[PDB]
């Protein structure tokens, strides 16, 4: 329950969350691949846009992020809106609600155009400001699952581009997708936002890093590449959440 999961999340720590992000999560592997075949500014813009349309997918989120990375590798992208207008109808894994998704990309296009490499650096040092900027450009509540998720994925892309790590702000709540919501119901009747913020504050692990611990495992990622000390902690968590 809450007490035991906060203890184990605390023992895993931001250190353990970062290991999972940078070594286990296939989505980071996909981003690393894309980073080697498109310029850094476009890479970061594309990752934010892709996050904001990563919902009502088909198949598995990890397959979608690999499709995105393999598609944009080596492409000459100008308008991100026009790139998604050509990409999404030809997608295997993102075929529903395409006009809705495209209108979201149209709305954030001006904001994305401000992401020079200098500005990307500044935002990685102040991800709370990025969080509000994305929400305001979209015209939505910042608590929205895809908005907080886009901040997480910005942090994946930015650490690759900038060769530095900054932790996600404690105040950014967990992205409430089907994996997180279904797990939360097994554990509690509390709404996931309050539940995981309490665990975050008790453990010292910000909610977006808690997401990195939980979400790959809930999709079936293997923990067997983790070093023994970490792997033993991940196994205790799996027995809790499974
Ligand atoms: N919580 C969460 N959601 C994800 C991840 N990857 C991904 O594609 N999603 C989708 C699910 C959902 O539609 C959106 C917000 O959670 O992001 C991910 O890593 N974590």
């Amino acid at each position: 329950g809450s007490h035991m999961i906060a203890r184990i999340i605390g023992e895993i720590g931001i250190e353990g969350a970062r290991f999972i992000e940078e070594n286990i999560d296939e989505q980071f592997k996909a981003l690393r691949y894309l980073s080697k075949g498109i310029d850094s500014e476009t890479f970061v813009k594309l990752v934010i846009a892709n996050s904001l349309v990563s919902y009502q997918l088909t198949g598995k989120g990890e397959q979608w992020w690999w499709e995105f990375a393999k598609y944009f590798y080596g492409r000459d992208v100008k308008s991100i809106y026009l790139a998604y207008k050509e990409f999404l109808p030809n997608s295997r894994f993102n075929r529903r609600l395409i006009p809705q998704k495209l209108s979201r990309i149209r709305r954030v296009e001006t904001f994305l155009s401000t992401l020079t490499e200098e500005r990307i650096e500044e935002y990685y040092g102040d991800m709370s400001s990025l969080w509000g900027s994305i929400a305001r450009a979209l015209g939505v509540d910042k608590e929205s699952k895809t908005v907080v998720f886009s901040v997480k994925m910005f942090g994946y892309a930015a650490r690759i581009v900038l060769s530095t790590f900054n932790p996600y702000p404690m105040e950014i709540p967990i992205p409430e997708d089907s994996r997180i919501v279904k797990l939360t119901k097994k554990l509690t009747n509390e709404k996931p936002r309050k539940f995981w913020m309490k665990i975050a504050r008790e453990s010292g692990v910000p909610p977006l890093h808690i997401d990195s611990i939980l979400w790959p495992l809930l999709g079936g990622a293997s923990i067997d590449s983790a070093p023994p000390e970490l792997r033993d902690k991940l196994a205790e968590l799996i027995k809790i959440i499974r």
